[PDB]
C-alpha cells in the first residue's frame, strides 16, 4: 500500500485547521501545540519494523491528544460509516471518533516505519494480514479505547442488523474489545440503535440475536440498556436517499 | 471582527491535506503548488487599506484555485446552509463552492490587509465600519463567478422559500450578481429547489414571484427551467430533525 505522502505535512495541517478552526463550539482544545503533538505520534512507529507494535506504542500520542468528551453525545458505529457520521452530524447530534483531535488527524491517512532514515517508509508500507493483528491494530484500537475511556453519560452504539454475514454485536470487534471494555462507570446508559438498510432484508432485532447477547453483557456490566431498529429520524435520513423505498411511503 | 489567528497556516494546512487527502473522487486536484496559491492570495489584499479591494483583486488566486467541475452537479444555494450542504452531501449529490479547493480553504476565515507591515492585520478587521461593497465582496463575489463559470449540464439553486423577510430570488444576491450571471453555454438547466421549512409558511412558491421572475430570466438566459418545493428527499432530511411534524 502507497503510505501518505507529505505526513508531516498533512498531519500537521489537519492539526492546525483543526486547532485554530473545527468543533470550536463542540469539543474541547488540546492543551499540546500541533509540533508537540507530532514527536509523541512520530516516536511510537519511527525506526522500527512497519510491523513493530503493539497496543501501547501510542500511549503518549493518546495521552496528549484525548479531549474531555461531551456528556452523553459520545457515539460508536459499526458497519454503518456513512449513516453513523451522517447521523452525528459534525458533532451536532454527536460525536464520533472521527471528529476528535486525533480521529481527524490520522483518518485514512496510511503510514509506517522502516529503521532506516528518514525514520519512516514513505514508498511502501505492507498489506494488511501481513502484521499481527495487535501491530496491525495498535493505533486504531487505541484510539477507541482512550475515546471510549473518556465518554460519560449514555453512549450510543449504532449498528448494521442488515448484514447476514456480519452479526450486530461480535466480541472480536472493535466494540467487543476497545470500547466496551473501556467503558467507565462515568457511563450510565448503552444506546444501540439498529440499522435496517432500506430495501434489504432484517437480519438483527433488538431482543434477539447477538443483540441479546449484547443486551445481557452490557446489564452484566452494570449499564442500563436500550435498543431502537431504525428510529424515524435515521429512517428519514435513510429515506432521502432512496425516496422512493415502501419503507419511505408519506 | 477578530481575524483568523495564523492564517498562513490555517491556509497552507487546509490546502495541502485538501490537496492530499480531500475529495479524491469527487473533484480533480488544481496543478498548482499551495505555496503558489498562497502568494497569489496573500497577494491580492496585503498591504492595501482593507477597504483597497476589488473584484479584480484575487483574479489570479482564482485563476489558479479553479477545478473543473463534475458535470450536472453543481448547486448554488441562498439561505440554507445547512441544508443544502446536508443535501449535497459533501460532493456526492452535488458539490457545493465549499467544497472546490478556494472554498474549502477560506471558508469561515476572516482576514484583512493593512498598508503597514507585515501587510496584513491579525489583531482586527473592519465589519460595521464598512467598505464599498465590492471591497466588500471581492473574495466571495470573485469565487462565485469563476465557479459559476465552470459549471456545466445542470445547475441546481437551492433557496429558502419560508422567510417573509427576504425572498427567494432577488439580482441584488449572488446567485443574481455573481452566479447566474455568469452561467455558461455548457449549462443547460437550471433546477430550483425552493425549502419550504416544517411548521412555517410558505411565503415564496414556484411558478409565482421571484421564482417567476427568476424564470423568466433563465428562459431568457436561454437555459431550460425547472422548479421544485420540498422534492421528497428534501423533504425526508427536513423531517429528520423533526420526524414529528404535520408534514412527515
Amino acid at each position: 500500500i502507497v503510505p501518505t505522502r507529505e505526513l508531516e505535512n498533512v498531519f500537521l495541517g489537519r492539526c492546525k485547521d483543526y486547532e485554530i478552526t473545527r468543533y470550536l463550539d463542540i469539543l474541547p482544545r488540546v492543551r499540546s501545540d500541533c509540533s508537540a503533538l507530532w514527536k509523541d505520534f512520530f516516536k511510537a512507529f519511527s525506526f522500527k519494523n512497519p510491523c513493530d507494535l503493539d497496543l501501547g506504542s501510542y500511549k503518549d500520542f493518546f495521552t496528549s491528544a484525548q479531549q474531555q468528551l461531551p456528556k452523553n453525545k459520545v457515539m460508536f458505529w459499526s458497519g454503518v460509516y456513512d449513516e453513523a457520521h451522517d447521523y452525528a452530524n459534525t458533532g451536532r447530534k454527536y460525536i464520533t471518533l472521527e471528529d476528535t483531535l486525533p480521529g481527524y488527524m490520522l483518518n485514512s491517512l496510511v503510514w509506517c516505519g522502516q529503521r532506516a532514515n528518514p525514520g519512516f517508509n514513505e514508498k511502501v508500507c505492507p498489506d494488511f494480514k501481513t502484521c499481527p493483528v495487535q501491530a496491525r491494530e495498535s493505533f486504531w484500537g487505541m484510539a477507541s479505547s482512550s475515546y471510549a475511556h473518556s465518554a460519560e453519560g449514555e453512549v450510543t452504539y449504532m449498528v448494521d442488523g442488515s448484514n447476514p454475514k456480519v452479526p450486530a454485536y461480535r466480541p472480536d470487534s472493535f466494540f467487543g474489545k476497545y470500547e466496551l471494555p473501556n467503558l467507565t462507570n462515568k457511563v450510565t446508559r448503552v444506546k444501540v440503535i439498529v440499522l435496517h438498510r432500506l430495501g434489504e432484508k432484517i437480519i438483527e432485532k433488538c431482543g434477539a440475536g447477538s443483540l441479546l447477547d449484547l443486551e445481557k453483557l452490557v446489564k452484566a456490566k452494570h449499564f442500563a440498556f436500550d435498543c431502537v431498529e431504525n428510529p424515524r429520524a435515521v429512517l428519514f435520513l435513510l429515506c432521502s436517499d432512496n425516496p422512493n423505498a415502501r419503507e419511505c411511503r408519506l
